[PDB]
């Protein structure tokens, strides 16, 4: 297998970094270029409706159709069924994450209706709220441990636990007397510019969230801005933390090609791209 596969045997994986970063990093710059047009012919109607555009933090990320989460609809409105969204496959499910924009304001309501329709247990949140002074994402989460709603769901804070590179809060959901446990994994650390460095602070908050939730059956939210890059990045290196456990080849490859076709621009950057191999290369290494 070899358009949409480039499986590498995992105790020849040093030699393939090494290989792919040669010269400038030619081969992995390569590689990330051929898939450049994965999954871009397919059809994002309702993303571009008139009513939906108010939804969207960019034009040009748009969820396709065939793969968008569905909100319940309301029946006097046009797009209540919308949300910047898209089941994208893991480990475990292809339907194993719901990856999504930063919540605007104007759609936080909308984002915890679909936490709570996905019957979700978890969000991952890679970004913070501002970045070079930038809003990148809207604090759809309460400050305190006053409950607060948003539409017919019911937040509050019980518990958080703040380290190094990252915050873990739980919450209670609520929507009329059914009642949950959500908890929500958010990175601080990124960096404004390029990727995390050193590579291993990424790996630390991808241990902890596995180990922490373990195998889920319930969609797990994944957002940072635009909901592509640094979500596909941590699909992916959680993807493959996962895979070493169980086999002797990795396709780091083959998991962003797969990404591609269910969501626009899943792993963004070249450099994103080579810092999943970087974080699995200290894996192999024990750092």
């Amino acid at each position: 297998s070899h358009m949409a596969s480039r499986p590498i045997l995992i105790k020849n994986f040093a030699e393939h970094y090494r290989l792919m970063s040669a010269d400038s990093d030619f081969r992995f710059s390569e590689e990330f270029e051929e898939l450049k047009h994965v999954g871009r012919d397919q059809p994002c109607t309702f993303a571009d409706l008139p009513c939906n555009r108010p939804k969207n933090r960019f034009t040009n990320i748009l969820p396709y159709d065939h793969s968008r989460f569905k909100l319940q609809p309301v029946d006097d409105d046009e797009g209540s069924d919308y949300i910047n969204a898209n089941y994208v496959p893991g480990h475990n499910s292809p339907r194993e994450f719901i990856v999504t924009q930063g919540p605007l304001h104007s759609t936080r309501d909308d984002f915890w209706r679909m936490c709570w329709e996905s019957n979700s247990r978890a969000i991952v949140m890679l970004t913070r709220c501002f970045e070079k002074g930038r809003e990148k994402c809207d604090q759809y989460w309460p400050n305190d441990t006053v409950p607060v709603f948003y539409g017919d769901i019911k937040v509050q804070i019980l518990n958080d636990s703040h380290y190094a590179d990252w915050v873990m809060t739980e919450f209670m959901l609520c929507r009329g007397s059914e009642q949950r446990i959500l908890r929500h994994f958010h990175f601080t650390t990124w960096p404004d510019f390029g990727v995390p460095n050193p590579p291993q602070t990424l790996v630390r908050f991808v241990r902890a969230f596995r180990d922490r939730i373990g195998a889920e059956q319930r969609p797990i939210v994944v957002h940072c801005s635009a909901g592509v890059g640094r979500s596909g990045t941590f699909i992916t290196l959680d993807r493959i933390l996962q895979q070493i456990n169980t086999s002797d080849y990795v396709d780091i490859f083959g998991i962003v090609y797969a990404m591609r076709k269910e969501r626009v621009w899943m792993v963004q950057t070249e450099q994103q791209y080579i810092c999943i191999h970087q974080c699995l290369l200290a894996v192999l290494e024990g750092k």
